[PDB]
C-alpha cells in the first residue's frame, strides 16, 4: 500500500485521484434537509443529510438533525457523522446521543479556529455549570477532564431529565488539527484514534459512536476512513487488497463530500499506512 502511495507522489497525482472519487460518489436525495422549515438545522446549506441515512430524532417535535448513519458492514462498525452542532441544534444533538445509545462523542476541531466559530460551545467547561437543553429535556454536566498535550477526554453525564436516568458519555477532543491543511505526520492523529478504540466507545455494546468536525465530512471523514481501513487490515486474508478509495467510496453512500480535499484524502493515505505497522 505504501507502494501505490509512493507512486502517487511520485507523480502528483492526488488531485487526480481524488476528482475521480467525487465524480463517482453516491447521489442520494436530502429533501428532508432542504425543506423550509430546517434552514436554521444546517450549518451549511451544501452539506446535507442524505434521506436514506439521517438520524430521525425520536420526540413530538421536528425529526431533523444534520447527522448521519455510516454502517460498515465488512468492517462491522457503525458511525454517527453529524456537523458542529448550532446554538439551536445542542439539545437535538444530545437527544440523538441518548437515543442512538452512543457512549462516545469524538470532536476533531477546536470551536474556534483562525479566529472564527466553528461549532457551539455544545458542552460545559465547568463543573458546577451545568447545561439544560430545556427543549429535549437533558441536563449535561462536566464530570471531570483529562487534558492532554494533543487531546482532551471528557467525562460528561448526561441525565434524561424526563425519567432522571443518568448515563456517562466520553468526550474525544483531538485538540491540534492545523488550521490550514492536514497534520504532516499522522502520529499524533494516530494516538488520539488508539485512545478512542480502546476506551470501549465504538464497541458493538453500545450505539455508534458520533463524530463531528464543523461540517462532519472532512476531518470527520478522515477519522471513519482511516478507522474503517485500519478494521478492515485486521480482518482480510490479505491486509493489502484493502483499497481505500472503495472504502471511501462506500461511506459516501451515506453522507456525502466525505474527505474535502486531496491532502485529506493523501492523509487518509498515510494515516492507513502507519496505522497498520501497529
Ligand atoms: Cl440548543
Ligand atoms: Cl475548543
Ligand atoms: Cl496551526
Ligand atoms: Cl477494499
Ligand atoms: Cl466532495
Amino acid at each position: 500500500m505504501e507502494k501505490e502511495f509512493e507512486q502517487i507522489d511520485k507523480s502528483g497525482s492526488w488531485a487526480a485521484i481524488y476528482q475521480d472519487i467525487r465524480h463517482e460518489a453516491s447521489d442520494f436525495p436530502c429533501r428532508v434537509a432542504k425543506l423550509p422549515k430546517n434552514k436554521n438545522r444546517n450549518r451549511y446549506r451544501d452539506v446535507s443529510p442524505f434521506d436514506h441515512s439521517r438520524i430521525k430524532l425520536h420526540q413530538e417535535d421536528n425529526d431533523y438533525i444534520n447527522a448521519s448513519l455510516i454502517k460498515m458492514e465488512e468492517a462491522q462498525r457503525s458511525y454517527i457523522l453529524t456537523q458542529g452542532p448550532l446554538p439551536n441544534t445542542c439539545g437535538h444533538f444530545w437527544e440523538m446521543v441518548w437515543e442512538q445509545k452512543s457512549r462516545g462523542v469524538v470532536m476533531l476541531n477546536r470551536v474556534m479556529e483562525k479566529g472564527s466559530l466553528k461549532c457551539a460551545q455544545y458542552w460545559p467547561q465547568k463543573e458546577e455549570k451545568e447545561m439544560i437543553f430545556e427543549d429535549t429535556n437533558l441536563k449535561l454536566t462536566l464530570i471531570s477532564e483529562d487534558i492532554k498535550s494533543y487531546y482532551t477526554v471528557r467525562q460528561l453525564e448526561l441525565e434524561n431529565l424526563t425519567t432522571q436516568e443518568t448515563r456517562e458519555i466520553l468526550h474525544f477532543h483531538y485538540t491540534t488539527w492545523p488550521d490550514f491543511g492536514v497534520p504532516e505526520s499522522p502520529a499524533s492523529f494516530l494516538n488520539f484514534l488508539f485512545k478512542v478504540r480502546e476506551s470501549g466507545s465504538a464497541s458493538p455494546e453500545h450505539g455508534p459512536v458520533v463524530v463531528h468536525c464543523s461540517a462532519g465530512i472532512g476531518r470527520s471523514g478522515t477519522f471513519c476512513l482511516a478507522d474503517t481501513c485500519l478494521l478492515l487490515m485486521d480482518k482480510r486474508k490479505d491486509p493489502s487488497s484493502v483499497d481505500i478509495k472503495k472504502v471511501l467510496l462506500e461511506m459516501r453512500k451515506f453522507r456525502m463530500g466525505l474527505i474535502q480535499t486531496a491532502d485529506q484524502l493523501r492523509f487518509s493515505y498515510l494515516a492507513v499506512i502507519e496505522g497498520a505497522k501497529f
